[PDB]
DNA sequence: ATTCTTGTTTTCATATCCTAAAATTAAAGGGAAAATAAACAATACATAACAAAACATATAAAAACCACCTCACTAGCGCCCCCTGCTGGCCTCTGTGGGCACTGCAA
């Protein structure tokens, strides 16, 4: 098992993709086999994969949704993904 | 005158006594061979005395037998580690399970 251990343990039959846990294996499967049993308490959206999604029910719906500033550097401008502020602050 | 009894001496007679010669017979004397007895001497048997041998008692002299002590062996039970292996938690290092943020792709 030390051949296995911190490897890419579980192949996936349809496609050579390759995933260290199950639980990846469950997610990736039901992309192949389309199952999407998650479904938003709020609107008609079926998710396949897990309360990230559910995430998507909890600020699509909650007027609390407050998008974090994540301010830069002197420019100051707000940005919604990590990469964006890194590559802008780079050259800012 | 004649006849008849009775008493007393005489004398034969017949048994007895005495006497002496024979014969004889038993005593008695002597010669001699047995012969019992007796005096003395020798042998054998029995009794008594002396000396020695045999028997019985005491004593002690090795000596044998029995009982006690003692110095070991034989059992005995702990005693004390000691070593070795399993066992039952214990804990921490890998390793089993999972939530979720993150990205690359292609709309
Ligand atoms: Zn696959
Ligand atoms: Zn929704
Ligand atoms: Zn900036």
């Amino acid at each position: 098992q030390k051949s296995h251990k911190n490897e890419k343990r579980f192949k996936c039959d349809q496609c050579d993709y390759a995933c260290r846990q199950e639980r990846h294996m469950i997610m990736h499967k039901r992309t192949h086999t389309g199952e999407k049993p998650y479904a938003c308490s709020h609107c008609d959206k079926t998710f396949r994969q897990k309360q990230l999604l559910d995430m998507h029910f909890k600020r699509y719906h909650d007027p609390n949704f407050v998008p974090a500033a994540f301010v830069c550097s002197k420019c100051g401008k707000t940005f919604t993904r990590r990469n964006t502020m890194a590559r802008h602050a780079d050259n800012c």
